[PDB]
């Protein structure tokens, strides 16, 4: 953490604070106890070929300019319809209000595994994701310690969730690997540059022995792409850019499965 | 579909905030205000000189909203930038999604002799009154966007009142509909719109089909001096630099690093 993601950081925690005095974890250890019941994020993941991952904005870029307003719930389950294996929701709680109900509202709308992304410092904010509905959280590896790595692995295991460990580098994927994380994905952005790019998903994924489900997120956004990507071993893509960029996302999610 | 999706989603909600902006704050109330404020620097002189020129930007928002101890300062991260050698210094403001975000291109412009460029989204003849009321020097137009009328609009409304006009050329459909309208400041955006892939490649593929006697400014993508060195020996006039100032440890550094001096 330094930089522009460390003032991130900065807000986060305040916003953490405020959260538990309004909401202490007895409280929301309780609420997510009785939250929809976790389905199988991990299973979802691995097939005979290449699953989908659609990946929806939590927040209305217009802000109410588009009438009808933004409907999550619909966009989710056109998703669901044109074969996506799991609905991910990026959720900005910590900049905007509704960000979460967003989440709850797509959990009601489909059968599918539901992956919340968002920025996870925090034991705290996985119970938050439980009661919300997620099935499964992020867990940044170039972020987090070695110990709060497993320590928040195991808490979402412990919930019943499953938990992505995002990779970017080299020394990320030993991170995970020792962790003995089952469920990497790899972001193909340099972090540096601010670089996207399928370089960093092709020479990666070779350090990941087989027996972790790989998922990769970013850059991809043509059939071809997809089909390299199934024949590198790759169980699973995240899309988010490509969605929210093409005139009908759902047709974009149909011509990525090659349906 | 050119403006499709989540672009087509900033844009309703920028017709939107500018409506209700200009009913708050009508046209001839803004203009009053842009014909208050001291005049406009010459944004295109400060570009040309014998070496390349480093316009330095800062993202005129707080994404700590406040926990960052010692408070977000942009008014001296600014100066920090002039002492180091910027030729000017671009402000980022996202006045459509945060509310004082305007309040820290004031601190800037108050706090530095250099020209100050507004970066933000202009569609409307309203929002080049509202950068000049703030005291810019110059802005950026986005030519994939504007229609060649609008275009051609909104530059003769910034020349009308002193400002220098930026055009953005993504592509070389871009580059022509900004020499047909005879621009004479252009920056090439190193953004592969379609991936949000960046590369300096962009530059590099058009910067030849822009006859001499045009300003060139490269935006994107730079981050070493080598970069730099070799968009100058292109005869590029300008560099701009954002993201590789902020994850810099200490930023002045960085700029002098970029330009090749020392103190």
């Amino acid at each position: 953490v330094t930089g522009v993601l460390r003032e991130i950081v900065a807000h986060l925690r305040e916003e953490i604070a405020e959260r538990k005095r309004r909401v202490p974890l007895d409280e929301l250890r309780a609420r997510a106890a009785s939250a929809p019941p976790p389905l199988d994020f991990l299973a979802a993941l691995r097939g005979p070929r290449i699953r989908l991952i659609a990946c929806i904005v939590g927040a209305d870029p217009s802000v109410g300019a588009i009438r009808p307003e933004f409907d999550p719930a619909a966009i989710a389950r056109s998703y669901e319809k044109a074969g996506a294996a799991a609905i991910g929701v990026f959720t900005i709680e910590d900049y905007f209000r509704g960000s979460d109900e967003y989440l709850q509202q797509v959990r009601a709308a489909v059968s599918l595994p539901v992956l919340r992304i968002d920025f996870i410092i925090d034991p705290y904010q996985v119970y938050e994701a439980r009661a919300l509905g997620a099935d499964a959280i992020l867990l940044l590896a170039a972020i987090l310690s070695p110990a709060q790595l497993r320590e928040l692995m195991a808490l979402a295991h412990e919930l019943g969730m499953a938990a992505m460990v995002e990779v970017t580098d080299e020394e990320d994927v030993e991170r995970a690997l020792a962790a003995k994380a089952p469920l990497i994905v790899i972001i193909n952005l340099n972090w540096d540059t601010l670089e996207i790019s399928l370089e960093t998903t092709r020479r990666l994924r070779q350090r990941i022995p087989p027996g972790i489900t790989v998922v990769t997120w970013g850059g991809i956004h043509t059939r071809e792409q997809v089909e390299e990507m199934e024949k590198l071993g790759v169980h699973a893509f995240m899309v988010m850019v490509a969605l929210m960029r093409a005139p009908d996302p759902a047709a974009k999610v149909r011509e990525l499965l090659g349906i």
